[PDB]
């Protein structure tokens, strides 16, 4: 009568989702939390004795690592496949996206007009020297973005890009995504890269100071006239030895319902994955944007190459 959810992605507001699921299915949700890579290690080590039914985390790169650890089993569901865009789920049906984030250009509104922005590729141009802030190469979001660039350009051309990008750093990578947004607002950089939901989070904060930062920083969705913006996922899958496989599948299917999509996405100011679900009020002012159709599993497949490239060009680790 229960499922065991091992998640790094729980927010307090998600209790509404678990309670609705229980009303609809009869199944309790037992929550086990941890950091994503630690949960993968925990499930792998628990092995055939693991009680885990569902694993959830952020970033297709981490979901790929879970898949490679052998802790997931494939699921074939008409509901999951029809409702989740193909680009946002594993080609092998091992994991699935349930909310979406974009890795965007954050820009100082005083110093940068959006007409000056275009693509990720343009960020390697000399005009940005001394102007870019971004976090360390240890961060999965950055690894996944670089992986996408290696997929497009190949290692040689991507290395040339990365050499110019790193040359443009205003300071050594320092702090998290929110720290980059604050540095852009403060004039330490004119532009930075961060996930969309971090600006939204500031635009909603209980702290007035957070609203002041948010008002100074715009969000630009790159590559609109070409392949589209780099998107990534919060997602999950059914665990290999799930004691309640049937219940685990019911939970994933419930997550694509319109009501669950709203609660889950809005809990972290992310976009829904399901077509037709209304967008959070905080995200509407930024407008819709073209998403790249690349399958997000590529981000994991080329994660090791991204790490190698980052080291080669001297993009500092945390
Ligand atoms: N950075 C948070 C944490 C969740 C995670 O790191 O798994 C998020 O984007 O939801
Ligand atoms: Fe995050």
């Amino acid at each position: 009568g229960a499922i065991n959810l091992y998640s790094s992605r729980h927010y307090d507001t998600d209790q509404a989702l678990y309670d609705s699921f229980t009303k609809k299915t009869g199944l309790k949700v037992n929550l086990i939390e941890g950091k994503g890579d630690k949960l993968i290690e925990r499930i792998k080590s628990e092995g055939a004795n693991s009680p885990a039914d569902v694993f959830m985390t952020v970033d297709a790169g981490r979901l790929w690592r879970a898949q490679e650890a052998g802790i997931l089993q494939p699921i074939s569901s008409s509901t999951l496949n029809n409702k989740i865009p193909a680009n946002l789920r594993s080609p092998e049906k091992l994991w699935f996206g349930f909310s979406k984030r974009a890795r965007v250009i954050m820009y100082n509104k005083n110093k940068v007009q959006p007409s000056e922005l275009s693509t990720y590729e343009d960020l390697a141009q000399n005009k940005w020297k001394g102007k870019i802030v971004i976090r360390s190469s240890s961060n999965i979001y950055n690894q996944s973005l670089i992986a996408s660039l290696i997929e497009i350009h190949g290692m040689s051309d991507a290395e040339g890009w990365a050499k110019g990008f790193v040359r443009n750093f205003a300071r050594p990578p320092e702090g998290n995504d929110t720290a980059q947004i604050k540095a852009v607002a403060a004039g330490i950089g004119d532009i930075g890269l961060a996930n969309s939901y971090y600006l939204a989070r500031l635009k909603r904060s209980s702290k007035p100071e957070d609203q002041a930062v948010a008002d100074k920083v715009g969000m630009f969705f790159p590559n609109q006239n070409g392949r589209g913006t780099h998107v990534n996922i919060s997602g999950g899958g059914v665990v290999k030895n799930a004691p309640n496989k049937e219940g685990a599948i019911k939970f994933l299917e419930y997550l694509v319902s319109p009501e669950a999509q709203k609660i889950f996405s809005e809990g972290n100011n992310e976009y829904p994955v399901v077509a037709g679900v209304p967008i959070a009020s905080v995200l509407k002012p930024f407008g819709s944007f073209k998403n790249d159709s690349t399958n997000v599993s590529v981000y994991g497949k080329l994660n090791a190459d991204a790490i190698k490239l980052m080291d080669r060009v001297g993009w500092k680790l945390e």
